[PDB]
């Protein structure tokens, strides 16, 4: 990864900022994508709104213009919605499809011309084993997840002539700042109402956010440079249900 | 089906169409929708774009007031592009996503409340086998059409429960004249394409709407009773390719 | 027109998919062979009793069909093996016995079948297979295998034999009520009706599968309805994910 | 993987050497298995005949009575077979559900107890995307692989609580000795047109379905349990 670099979505969350963290000390370069950013350590910040065209397309852009090249992208901004589809907003459905879909679509179509012109590349998506698996009162979610798997694999064999590398992670479940806030606004205890929910994992722990970064660098590197459209489940064995 | 009501979608078209005929010789009353349907033997005409929100929120109200109840949706329209996401256009974007995904989940979100005050019904979902499973060339199709098959999974199950049976057909190669057209603007003879079309396929010929159309009413038949987000490929044998 | 003056092969004939199936195939008129350990009392019109797992009683049924009824248009693979258990309490018996029923057989029935039905015309094969193998499950280590092995063999053989004019297919059911789970739960003392409603809950759709639920569906697959479907894995669960 | 020991199967074939050479470059000590492995540089030399009940029961256990415990396992032996399912004879049907799914069933039935007595640890299955995906003229090889990735899914359930990782890689296209024999068409010819197939431009070496072995085996791994591991080049089954 040294003189590489990078640029994450989603930066400011747990996966996120364990994905950043992971490639800066692997030697990568990053440039930090998310609604805002000024706080994190990184080495450009492109704080913006996914559901803006013009910040979406403009982004593989802007990494290039800032740090001279592009040879990673990881789309890990994602938003969470639940309910059955009867319980779905035209709100609800416009932010999910936007920052869910549209948006790794537009950051996508941008960054491999880029990649392609200087010889090859990765990319790595932060989907979920929701959507390749259905599950109930989770809709719209699912139904994100799938699209972006299939986006993946469809890409994957598309732009592999070029070098470039398209592959996704797709966790169960994981341990983050906002699901342990969570916790503790319902009264809970935020570790023992993650030990619960560990119990239910075969291997009996959600995953934290470098369960999930160690498989995104992994996808980024080059032990996987035989990979093209690949989806890694990354759930404990954790069913979806 | 006698005395059952259908709204069919893209009713205007090669399994749209089918669908339509299969339905009526049965016996169900059937309501049409699609951009133009005057020419179309039917008992109910309701003419309209799948894009605009109000049209396809309204449709399955419109069939209940119209004629009396809602036994069956058939999501049928659907809109075909092609290329790598790279040659993929925001106008190219905002049609397929409306009309193949969108779409479906307006009309879905009416018809469940409707069919599950009146003891259940049937919705049957038209998605693809590219979708399913990853081809070359057609990020876009293949995104829509396996948001679909997810939606269809996920809705029979969250919805089972009201008596409503919600499955999809997935075709690969159909002669429709959507599949024609493409060709001719190609620009090959569409009859002759589609004749070697029916070549590589190990059953030995393309799909005729009917063949997709019988299967349509196998899925809202009693005999399906049992099944519930079953994805069933109908594909001659071929993979996507 | 429909079954009328075909002939069909059904194994695991005395069960309750099974014997739906043979008698829906009955009242559509077709003629039915029927296979299983004893077939005896099986109204039916040609007995075939045999064990599954000796390779030449296998090898020889669809011959035996020909020969019996001068014709053999549909194979019904529904025999198969319950099983359950990690595979750390999964025994070299248990190992053999599934193995041998639910994938060697099915593999030596249509080996056999499919030269028959290609010198013929054509003809349908359907597997009963299940969504427990599809994906995995818990607890039932052999049982998932030999239901993915069936279902991978389905898609290939399907894809393969399409060309002449040979439609192979599966039906994947996932609860079922069978004679054997009620016989289970009468000896925990249970009202099998009761518990067997019960576990209905369980499902989305609110029931367990009653085996015609599962034979129409099987029906379906054999007819012209479905001529268009080849090596298609069938889903037949009711809404309920494996678990 | 500095002072653990793995145990690989199909040692003497291009993706099991790859995977030993690997291990031990990691730190790892390496007991080998196949029919023979007289040439291997490993610590320990296991050879047998895997259609042999008692040999595959046995290797987990031989394993650690020599080499003093059992970290992780690589199912790699595997058998390659063509034709319908009507060109399938009974001693193709034997020889594949032997070597392919009997012998990684009875060697993972064998080393979960022991692992799990030692507070877990690794299985690799080498199955294949043919038998996730049918494919035409090879139904005895998909449904012999559709069974390994079932298993290896099921036990990655069952075992995660133990503190087993069971996982597998499942590639496509592999330029190994056995690819080259069998063609023998001529073989170096034949395995460049077949990697002008693969959207990625080549078919894979050992070395690239070894380092996802590796990867799946190691710390970086540790959350993925009854993961099927694609590794393919983009290319779909055909
Ligand atoms: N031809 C095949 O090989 C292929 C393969 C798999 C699935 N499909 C799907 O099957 C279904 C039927 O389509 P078809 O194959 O008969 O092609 P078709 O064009 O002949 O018919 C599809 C219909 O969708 C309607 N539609 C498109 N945009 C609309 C809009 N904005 N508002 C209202 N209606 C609109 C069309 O006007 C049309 O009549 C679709 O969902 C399609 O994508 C067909």
């Amino acid at each position: 990864f040294e003189g590489k670099v990078a640029l994450v979505t989603g930066a400011a969350g747990g996966i996120g900022g364990a994905v950043v963290t992971a490639l800066r000390a692997a030697g990568a370069r990053v440039a930090v994508a998310d609604r805002a950013v000024a706080g994190i350590a990184a080495d450009l910040h492109l704080p913006g709104d996914l559901r803006e065209a013009a910040y979406a397309d403009g982004l593989p852009g802007a990494v290039a213009a800032g740090l001279g090249r592009l040879d990673i992208v990881v789309n890990n901004a994602g938003v969470i919605s639940r309910g059955r589809i009867t319980e779905t907003t035209d709100a609800d459905w416009s932010l999910s499809l936007g920052v869910n879909v549209e948006a790794p679509f537009r950051i996508c179509r941008a960054a491999i011309p880029l990649m392609a012109a200087a010889g090859g590349g990765a990319i790595v998506n932060v989907a979920s084993c929701w959507g390749l698996r259905p599950g109930p009162g989770h809709a719209l979610y699912c139904l994100t997840k799938a699209a972006l798997a299939s986006l993946t694999q469809c890409m994957g064999m598309d732009h592999a002539p070029q070098g470039i590398r398209i592959n996704a992670v797709c966790p169960n479940e994981v341990n983050t700042p906002m699901l342990r806030t969570g916790f503790a606004k319902r009264g809970f205890d935020p570790d023992r109402a993650v030990a619960e929910l560990g119990r239910t994992v075969p291997l009996g722990r959600i995953a934290e956010p470098e369960d999930i970064a160690d498989v995104v660098l992994f996808l980024a590197s080059d032990a996987a440079r035989y990979l093209c459209g690949s989806l890694v489940e990354v759930n404990g064995g954790k069913a979806v249900a």
